[PDB]
């Protein structure tokens, strides 16, 4: 029966049947957004949902026999497994993000369809070359996030009161969003020199960020 | 009579005469902005407008005899047809955007002058090589737009209440405009971890965007 | 006496002397900012200012005899002429910007110190290859600016009431600064569909600017 | 005894020992953020802190005997000396930013681990090649900062009242953060033409920045 199913799994029909379901389950998840729609045809799509969930575990079960060990070494497959596992956790108990994390199965459209995998792979591949920089920034953020918590956190605890808060605020300054009117002109009503902290921070952080892009335009 | 008019239409005078009307109609449209101007010379320029509107259909009528099927397979010609057709719809009924969409005819200065044609063509040509990324993103947006509506839409209906509202708001985050103080800090007053949704959303979307630019700096 | 002064002008001493005054007059202009300073050494500097202005007309007079027609064909030289000229208009009458436009003479440090000429020249040279695009956009701005004035100017005359007001606002959206919370969300309270005008606008305008940058990174 | 210690300092175990203390002291500083932690184990940490500071002085002393002049001509060594020195100034007196500047010792993780050095060095190296542009800009800022102070400082002293105040405000505009709704629309309620100062300012500074990025994207 092995080759019987190895022929079912590898079939164009099977793979296109899966893809057909993703675009259907995606269309159905956009409709579950409408509180109106849910009042009318709610039970339909709650069932239609659970149906697809079964179908998908059946496939992943079928797909595992055909591949065994090879499957739990395939990034795209590992994903598909974990993205379905989330969708099996009872619609209750634990955390309720789990109900919401269910929309992640629509990322199977990236998995099930090539060109997409290509494009995703193309993107992902750029990451190892960046880890040296990324390592650098996180060190850098960490260092300033500490200075900031202990330099500004007493008077301005919303923004800098906690290590985590500083991270967030520094990040915000890094995206350069409302950094002056929002954070530093305020800080300067109390700490006139706060500009001496944040302008150098902005330069260094924006510089590094430019360099990193130039690097991705050389690989 | 064909070759007679084929020599009228294909003439330098013809082409340059059309260009003369565009730069003239365009000037007349900047003046129709002023309520002052309209109180004095409004009659002049409404009629001048209708005149130019005739002339342009006449030309398009002429241009179609000279080209027949060659024309409805010309992108630039198709445009001029549609844009003039808009300008034909009676200054009444339906939607006032049809009155406003009339200004689209000034895009004929792009259509009727090469170099422009080249430049526009240069730009457009870059697009097909972005469609893999663009497709990828819209899936990504759609997934997160869905996540957002069910995570934040009950307490925050202005911003995430409807799928469409999530889209707009997610877009707003992508352009990084007032993303934190405008959206995520508020959100965090009620949902402390919302940074876990938006910091990742930001990284991915800005990453993809950098890559997309790097792609264009190859081709 | 001609070659005598051609030996005065072309001298190393002459140029470095001009340069030395620039750095001095520049330092002196940052000091004229201080209302404190002016209350003490103010006359010292007002006269110092009037002195250097003479020295500069003398130079421009000298440089003209030594170069005659070749001079009024030199960008850098024309500049110092027009810049020094501005600084000759009495400290009175007409407009009061002219007194303020005086500090433009510090741009002579660019004109008079090589390598600066290089860098400026390096920079300026790029503009020709952007002219086709820059043209394209101004047509584009102009068309949308007209559309906006007649679509939003009645309810929102601060932002869109006038052709020029619209220019400014569209410019502001293009730098993507406070475009949503500041302009488009407000607009949507009256015109639900304004997002149909501003999202495509942003895309086009951002796209074009990416292409223009990619273009520069080839030439 | 020299070669005895030269073999200690140059030992892999030594360096790895140093790197160990850095990652350890860095963990300690993250914990010194918690007002909680300090009440519990504050003493443990302030002592562990002074211990590490000792060890590092011992090291730098050792390191200097083994390198002498070679050391004080080494960027990375000079750094480590100057960073450890800051941490030596007693917990008392002068400026208390000195207590805060202590956390700068976590930059030793950049100094002591290569690849980081590589990456930092890669970054730093681009700077000499940017100095022509950087000099040009600062003169530019200086010229406009002076103009701005005398054009807007009377009615708007928060933003332009002082040379330094103008620098900051112009800097804020350059990062394009809230430049319109926050600054120029205000300015225009009093000075209708201020757009004539800031739009040209914005173009130039943004132009220069695109060139500087492209310049790097070759070198
Ligand atoms: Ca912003
Ligand atoms: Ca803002």
């Amino acid at each position: 029966m092995y080759l019987r199913i190895t022929n079912i799994v590898e079939s164009s029909f099977f793979t296109k049947f899966i893809i057909y379901l993703i675009v259907l389950n995606g269309i159905t998840m956009g409709l579950e957004t409408s509180k109106t729609f849910m009042q009318s045809f709610g039970v339909y799509t709650t069932l239609f949902n659970q149906i697809v969930i079964t179908i998908f575990t059946i496939e992943i079960i079928l797909r595992i026999y055909v591949h065994r060990i090879s499957f739990f070494k395939d990034p795209w497959s590992l994903f598909d497994f974990f993205v379905v596992a989330i969708s099996l956790v009872p619609t209750s108990s634990g955390f309720e993000i789990l109900r919401v994390l269910r929309v992640l199965r629509l990322f199977r459209l990236v998995t099930a369809v090539p060109q997409m995998r290509k494009i995703v792979s193309a993107l992902i591949s750029v990451i190892p070359g960046m880890l040296s920089v990324i390592a650098l920034m996180t060190l850098f953020f960490y260092i300033f996030a500490i200075m900031a918590t202990q330099l500004f956190g007493e008077r301005f605890p919303e923004w800098f009161g906690t290590l985590g808060e500083s991270f967030y605020t520094l990040f915000q300054v890094m995206t350069l969003e409302s950094w002056s009117m929002g954070i530093v002109r305020p800080l300067m009503e109390v700490y006139p020199y706060a500009w001496v902290f944040f302008i150098p921070f902005i330069f260094v952080v924006t510089f590094v960020m430019i360099n990193l892009v130039v690097a991705i335009c050389v690989d």
